[PDB]
């Protein structure tokens, strides 16, 4: 369902924002991005003020999404295919 | 609901006891506080025995009510919200 | 409920497992093993192959446990307290 | 259920992943592997950009069916264990 283009677009997000203000590499701010909204959280963290409170934000609004599409993904694709 | 206000009590709270016990700036002790209740963990870990055990204690308790905002958020505000 | 003994014993069992074979101080030791079994992950990882050989077995067999209890003090102590 | 083989051929996987691409041993590979799919996160990132994009992917497929297998374990055979 949309999970899939709302997750992507918040990836996008990200990885701009992470880019831009932290000044990494897209691939760098993507990897941030997505360890961060998944809770993996294996990077150093954001060294500036904006990226921490940005990445707060980002954590609250972002994560919720992020583990609906990773749900949904599990119980209704992932599931069946197994099962066959 | 109270959701909002509960989550936001324990971050002053975790806010609080980092700023003052670890001697860090408030951005960084709320920062410290985020990242540990919903279980990203990006930062490197407390440096005092007292914020150790504080961690301890506040991650039993702060986890539940912070991911019972995160859920209602989700289920809540933003389904509805992209469904639009 | 039980949940409350089988997680202490469960962190106790941590505890004694790290102090021994990581060498590290109980407090330490505690740390470790409450923010690996919350996911939270903020300490590096163990250094000795039975550590991480451990700690892979202590997380699939230890998380289920602590997120039982952490789920049912929030729904079942802390829900009813904060609705008074 | 097939959760406990489909979770080894999982972890399998992802140990052959980064033993070759990161240049890992295997019980390091495989920690990597255990510790990114349960969310914990301890270790310090993948290095190479295609460590990077492949944690990405190995997340999204790996953490629902790591976590339908921890799940299972828990109300299925940890919970009536408990109960005796
Ligand atoms: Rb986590
Ligand atoms: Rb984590
Ligand atoms: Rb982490």
């Amino acid at each position: 369902q949309v999970l899939f283009v709302l997750t992507i677009l918040t990836l996008i997000s990200g990885t701009i924002f992470y880019s831009t203000v932290e000044g990494l590499r897209p691939i760098d701010a993507l990897y941030f991005s997505v360890v961060t909204l998944t809770t993996v959280g294996e990077t150093p963290p954001p060294q500036t003020d904006f990226g921490k409170i940005f990445t707060i934000l980002y954590i609250f609004i972002g994560i919720g999404l992020v583990f609906g599409f990773i749900h949904k993904l599990a119980v209704n694709v992932q599931l069946p295919s197994i099962l066959s």
